[PDB]
């Protein structure tokens, strides 16, 4: 379901030779870097990284970092991190400094699996002073902080069996926690949307629509505002259709005269080996133009080339 897969006939020491020749000497051969790194799975880029340092006793990442610049550099460095460590540094930068990149925290914590999130916690603690949870608490507050802490446990019910008796009970509780009352009990939404299984919550959304005649997402928009609202919707959307969710975030990152380059880079890189094919399909059905098309119009240069290389893949 991804666009980038293992390149066949693989030799990392040779790809390291390709990259050395592309950087050695005056000037830079940006096309050879893209043809190589962009056409290798992430695990293969790690072998290349180890072969590069073995052969020449230089740090590949350090050399690319000084050889390249701009958003083309950022895409390459993002490609060179492992899926877990790329997630780890994206969360760090989102919390870094003043302000918060809540959308990034939401995008990651709402889409990744239990197993992956458990690995984020270990990696975040290993790499940084704080734990993932302590990092969250510092930068978020209210019921939104609880939402991220809940998702950051990687403990969603992994069952696929649905009990309609409990589905209907969950629907009634959601109706009572928001739409059918003055005010909102955000905690009831949190516990149901974060702890219940995906097969269970999909049935809840369909049953909730049947009984109330309204989609759960509209109740959320009616009951909640701010980051808590965007968080809940992201969770529901990912439970429904994770590809369609990312396709929408991509579309919002490009529409306008400007571009959300951090988001654009993160999504293309982070989903390239998971479901970027499905994203592309969802993108075409929802907006008419292809994801490939909108990228060419919003980016340029080597930055666009590597992005499109990821879109097409292999
Ligand atoms: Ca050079
Ligand atoms: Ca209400
Ligand atoms: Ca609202």
């Amino acid at each position: 379901r991804g666009t980038i897969t293992d390149a066949s006939g693989f030799d990392p020491l040779r790809d390291a030779e390709v990259l050395r020749k592309a950087m050695k000497g005056f000037g830079t051969d940006e096309q050879a870097i893209i043809d190589c790194l962009g056409s290798r799975s992430n695990k293969q880029r790690q072998q290349i990284l180890l072969s590069f340092k073995t052969a020449y006793g230089k740090d590949l990442i350090k050399d690319l970092k000084s050889e390249l610049s701009g958003n083309f550099e950022k895409t390459i460095l993002a490609l060179m991190k492992t899926p877990v460590l790329f997630d780890v540094y994206e969360i760090k930068e989102a919390i870094k400094g003043a302000g918060t990149d809540e959308a990034c925290l939401i995008e990651i914590l709402a889409s990744r699996s239990n197993e992956h999130i458990r690995e984020l916690n270990r990696a975040y603690k290993t790499e940084f002073k704080k734990t993932l949870e302590e990092a969250i608490r510092s930068d978020t507050s209210g019921h939104f902080q609880r939402l991220l802490i809940s998702l950051s446990q990687g403990n969603r019910d992994e069952s696929t069996n649905v009990d309609m008796s409990l589905v209907q009970r969950d629907v009634q509780e959601l109706y009572a926690a928001g739409e059918n009352r003055l005010g909102t009990d955000e905690s009831k939404f949190n516990a149901i949307l974060c702890s219940r299984s995906r097969a269970h919550l999909v049935a809840v959304f369909n049953e909730y629509q049947r009984m109330t005649g309204r989609d759960i997402e509209k109740s959320i928009c009616r009951e909640m505002s701010g980051d808590l609202e965007q968080g809940m919707l992201a969770v529901v959307k990912c439970l429904k259709n994770t590809p369609a969710f990312f396709a929408e975030r991509l579309n919002k990152a490009m529409r306008g005269a400007g571009t959300k380059d951090r988001t654009l880079i993160r999504i293309m890189v982070s989903r390239s080996e998971l479901d970027l094919l499905d994203i592309r399909a969802e993108y075409k059905r929802m907006y008419g133009k292809s994801l490939y098309h909108d990228i060419t119009g919003d980016t340029s240069g080597d930055y666009r080339k590597i992005l499109l290389k990821i879109c097409g893949g292999n």
